[PDB]
């Protein structure tokens, strides 16, 4: 409603009418940490390379606020693929188009987002601090491209004694127009809870009044209550240098034998990668599923009906549809994704909490496992609220739909505590 317009006004900038990566017709994919537009088709290779390196909602089938399409306003793809496809001649161009071989179009996104292969070329540590206070995003995109490494610091100007990393400056700095270098930084190389007087990033936005800042910083879920040299925690700046509208935000900011499986979880979290890999026994590249998928698995003299239903923020309010007559779930959790855990959180226990659901085993896929900072199943049980779970069968398995580990050892226990 107040989005509709923001939505509008995304599509319409430069290069939006065509994929950032096979410029198909109008595309509704968005990378909200890049502020880019891809096609279903070019979209799903992104959810391949991960949270780490893309975020994918559609404007069309997820649900978005103003907050999330920061970048996407001020980005888009001309400006984008002017840094990011600098190199790429005319004829014969790598960059493929609406209808190209999968192979073709994985094998180029994978080298152009992941390699940064034919982004412009070059170093380099001041020119980065001259483009934030010159609130430069391209120029700060370039020296993404380039490798530059946000987590590690910069030295400034003058008598440099002591020494800022690149985020903790653009907070200092920034007004309304600096905030989308703010939001890229974070959501790209930012070790958002990173030290060096041991102050955090959020401590500073304390310090110099930059409200929207600490909007951006706590969105991102960011440590409270760190404490410093001084021995000063976020709300404790906020007071010395008596900056009212940030301690607002700062006092909010703590509070024979078949059976039919549902297997749901949020969007890419590898619900028809898990599906197909255990169909099959081979891995299969996957376009954000629509609708809904049935296959029967018959792993060990038991029919699996397993129904995988697609997890965009719009087309959830589905899945009841899908309880009456089930007897395992099958939630599927992408772990890589640290930021949409709490989502998950709330999207299971709406589902165990249906009262037409209570007969259910629960298998928790911990899903991904292979990717670097993953988050382990441990981890998972106790920030899926799990701790105090009781009278039900739920139970965290270990799994990386790609090689196919963990995956039959869960079905192993949907056979066994099917009892
Ligand atoms: N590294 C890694 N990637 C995965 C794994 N499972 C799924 N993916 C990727 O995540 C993307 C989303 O998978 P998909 O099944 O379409 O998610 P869905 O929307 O829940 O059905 C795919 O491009 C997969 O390549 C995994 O275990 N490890
Ligand atoms: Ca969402
Ligand atoms: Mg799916
Ligand atoms: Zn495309």
């Amino acid at each position: 409603d107040l989005t509709k317009l923001l939505i509008a006004e995304v599509k319409s900038r430069p290069g939006n009418s065509q994929c950032c990566d096979c410029g198909a017709a109008d595309p509704t994919w968005l990378s909200t940490n890049l502020g880019v537009l891809t096609c279903i088709q070019c979209s799903g290779v992104h959810r391949e390379l991960g949270v780490r390196f893309s975020r994918m909602q559609s404007l069309t089938l997820d649900l978005l606020g103003p907050s999330e399409l920061l970048l996407a306003l001020n980005m888009g793809n001309t400006s984008f693929n002017e840094v990011m496809e600098a190199q790429l001649p005319s004829h014969g161009g790598p960059k493929p188009s609406a209808e190209s071989d999968m192979g073709t179009r994985r094998d180029y996104i994978m080298a152009k987002y992941v390699e940064h292969r034919f982004a412009r070329r070059c170093t380099e540590p001041q020119r980065l601090w001259t483009a934030i206070c010159n609130r430069d995003l391209l120029s700060v995109l370039e020296a993404f491209a380039n490798g530059q490494d946000f987590g590690q610091p910069l030295p400034g100007p003058d008598a440099q004694a002591p020494e800022e990393l690149v985020l903790h400056l653009a907070v200092k700095v920034a007004n309304q127009a600096s905030l989308p270098l703010v939001d890229f930084i974070i959501q790209n190389g930012g070790h958002l809870d990173a030290k060096a007087d041991g102050n955090t990033a959020l401590h500073y936005a304390a310090l110099y009044n930059q409200p929207d800042c600490l909007k951006l910083l706590l969105k991102g879920r960011a440590l409270v209550g760190t404490v410093n040299e001084a021995g000063e925690t976020a709300l404790d700046i906020a007071r010395k240098k008596h900056h009212k509208e940030c301690e607002e935000l700062l006092e909010q900011a703590q509070a024979n034998k078949e059976m039919r499986i549902l297997m749901l979880g949020l969007d890419a979290a590898g619900k028809t990668t898990i599906l197909y890999k255990l169909k099959l026994g081979q891995s299969v590249t996957t376009i954000p599923t629509v609708g809904f998928n049935v296959e029967t698995v018959t792993y060990k003299n038991v029919k699996f009906n397993v129904w995988d239903v697609g997890g965009q923020d719009k087309i959830r309010p589905l899945w009841r549809h899908y309880y009456t007559g089930t007897q395992g779930l099958i939630f599927v959790v992408d772990c890589a994704d640290r930021d949409r855990i709490d989502e998950a959180r709330q999207e299971l226990h709406r589902i165990i909490n249906d009262r037409e659901m209570r007969d259910a085993i629960i298998l928790i896929f911990a899903n991904k496992q292979d990717l670097p900072d993953a988050m382990k199943p441990h981890e998972i049980q106790e920030k899926l609220g799990l701790t105090r779970i009781r009278d039900r069968n739920w139970y965290v398995q270990p799994s990386c739909a790609t090689s196919g580990d963990g995956l039959y050892e869960g079905l192993t226990w949907l056979t066994s505590n099917y009892k």
